[PDB]
């Protein structure tokens, strides 16, 4: 577009190029996604320009849609971090807890925000968790699902990967868990590195689904009942140094039945969330 200018390249979306960008008129700093071809679908230009509408302080803005030329153009706001580098520069001594705390309660705002207007993340990550200087997060990637690089699977909730085709919001509580887990212990949850290996981690870890933890579950289009069966794991040995209010709420987020599966709003009312304060983040720009 001819009012914006390419400062540099923040990175590479699951739908094209992410790039930094001043805008002409205004001198504003965003974030341009250029999507992607045919002509464009009338379907996703719907579904898209729903998307600028669903507001919350939680949720990346999306500041304009721009639809030239057979090409199209996400105007994003721009944030200085994302939480992968974040995790990345505090390796060495580790997130504080009440940070963690902050982080993922303002996440779980976003996703009651977004769960109450029937709209799913589908593909919650760092990578895609964005911070500035306020001590602010926010959900970035937001609808595009719903409208060549190696996509992650360390943070695809077991339904999907048992081939569910009708995702519930439970999928978005799933990748959020994963992430807290990753933020306390310094380290991925479930790093694996194909379908059946992302799967396996979660049986060796969890226990292998039955009937019993997950009704239905061996009904599930990919489920073989050949499938090797491992115990269950303690959420101690998982977690530490997370306290028990902490390991209760994840053990909540990482349910197998995704009816029985924590919700947004109900884990907003967690006691873990009874010390929440918003404390700042020492981030290097
Ligand atoms: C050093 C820059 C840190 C950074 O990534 N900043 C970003 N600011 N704003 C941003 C907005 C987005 C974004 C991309 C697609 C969407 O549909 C929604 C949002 C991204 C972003 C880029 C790649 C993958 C996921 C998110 C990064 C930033």
């Amino acid at each position: 577009m001819e009012n914006f200018q390419k400062v540099e390249k923040i990175g590479e979306g699951t739908y094209g190029v992410v790039y930094k960008a001043r805008n002409k008129l205004t001198g504003e700093v965003v974030a341009l996604k250029k999507i992607r071809t045919e002509g464009v679908p009338s379907t996703a230009i719907r579904e898209i320009s729903l998307l600028k509408e669903l507001n919350h302080p939680n949720i990346v803005k999306l500041l304009d849609v721009i639809h030239t030329e057979n090409k199209l153009y996400l105007v994003f706001e721009f944030l200085h971090q994302d939480l992968k580098k974040f995790m990345d520069a505090s390796a060495l001594t580790g997130i504080p807890l009440p940070l963690i705390k902050s982080y993922l309660f303002q996440l779980l705002q976003g996703l009651a925000f977004c769960h109450s207007h029937r709209v799913l993340h589908r593909d919650l990550k760092p990578q895609n968790l964005l911070i500035n200087t306020e001590g602010a997060i926010k959900l970035a990637d937001f609808g595009l699902a719903r409208a060549h690089e190696v996509v992650t699977l360390w943070y695809r909730a077991p339904e999907i990967l048992l081939g569910c085709k009708y995702y519930s919001t439970a999928v978005d509580i799933w990748s959020l868990g994963c992430i807290f887990a990753e933020m306390v212990t310094r380290r991925a949850l479930f790093p694996g590195d194909s379908e059946i290996d992302q799967l396996f981690r979660i049986f060796r870890t969890l226990g292998t689904p039955d009937e019993v933890v997950w009704p239905g579950v061996t009904s599930m289009p990919d489920y073989k009942p050949s499938f090797p069966k491992w115990a269950r794991q303690d959420f101690s040995k998982v977690v530490p140094p997370l306290d028990e209010d902490g390991r209760s709420l994840l053990s909540q987020m990482l349910h197998y039945d995704p009816n029985k599966r924590i919700s947004a709003k109900a884990a907003l009312a967690h006691p873990f969330f009874q010390d929440v304060t918003k404390p700042v983040p020492h981030l290097r720009l």
